[PDB]
């Protein structure tokens, strides 16, 4: 099965400038939490934003060009990304927005935060069809001294 995980601000916000502007620990370790032991997809600018391999993860990164890190994998299109995978029971798709709108009519799952921030950007989370999800899993928290704004962590299952 494909899954994928993001964090969106308002009107659907993912980064800008190819940085996330927010900073929730508490995201990130639900990130880490859903994603840990699984294999990770993402597109090239995503790759260069994080900065590093993800650990405890098959990091494959998808790019028209050739590899520059043998510390991940590197695969040219859709298809090879996911046979890259290997069989495994749950693929998360990790970003960004390019990579998102490919993968999303392939996906059974979404693990979303939803942020109340306000940030304007330049890159956003693909407009999904609401009646073709169902919500399975829902968590509000109010912002904290860690975490500069509430949040909610929501799955989503294809109908
Ligand atoms: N808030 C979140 O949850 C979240 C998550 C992830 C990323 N982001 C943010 O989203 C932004 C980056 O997203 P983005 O849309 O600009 O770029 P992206 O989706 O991360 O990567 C785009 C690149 O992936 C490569 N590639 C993509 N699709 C391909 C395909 N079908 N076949 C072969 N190669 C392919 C291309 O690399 P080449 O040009 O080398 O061919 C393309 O330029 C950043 O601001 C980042 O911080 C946010
Ligand atoms: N829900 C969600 N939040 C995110 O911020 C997010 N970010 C990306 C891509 N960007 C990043 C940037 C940094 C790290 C990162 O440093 N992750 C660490 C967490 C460290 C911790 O647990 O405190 C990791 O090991 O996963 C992951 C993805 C993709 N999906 C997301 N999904
Ligand atoms: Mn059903």
């Amino acid at each position: 099965m494909i899954s994928l995980i993001a964090a969106l601000a308002v009107d659907r916000v993912i980064g800008m400038e190819n940085a996330m502007p927010w900073n929730l620990p508490a995201d990130l370790a639900w990130f880490k939490r859903n994603t840990l032991n699984k294999p990770v997809i993402m597109g090239r600018h995503t790759w260069e934003s994080i900065g590093r391999p993800l650990p405890g993860r098959k990091n494959i990164i998808l790019s028209s060009q050739p590899g520059t890190d043998d510390r991940v994998t590197w695969v040219k299109s859709v298809d090879e990304a996911i046979a890259a995978c290997g069989d495994v029971p749950e693929i998360m798709v990790i970003g960004g927005g390019r990579v998102y709108e490919q993968f999303l009519p392939k996906a059974q799952k979404l693990y979303l935060t939803h942020i109340d921030a306000e940030v304007e950007g330049d890159t956003h989370f693909p407009d999904y069809e609401p009646d073709d999800w169902e919500s399975v899993f829902s968590e509000f928290h109010d912002a904290d001294a860690q975490n500069s704004h509430s949040y909610c962590f929501e799955i989503l299952e294809r109908r």
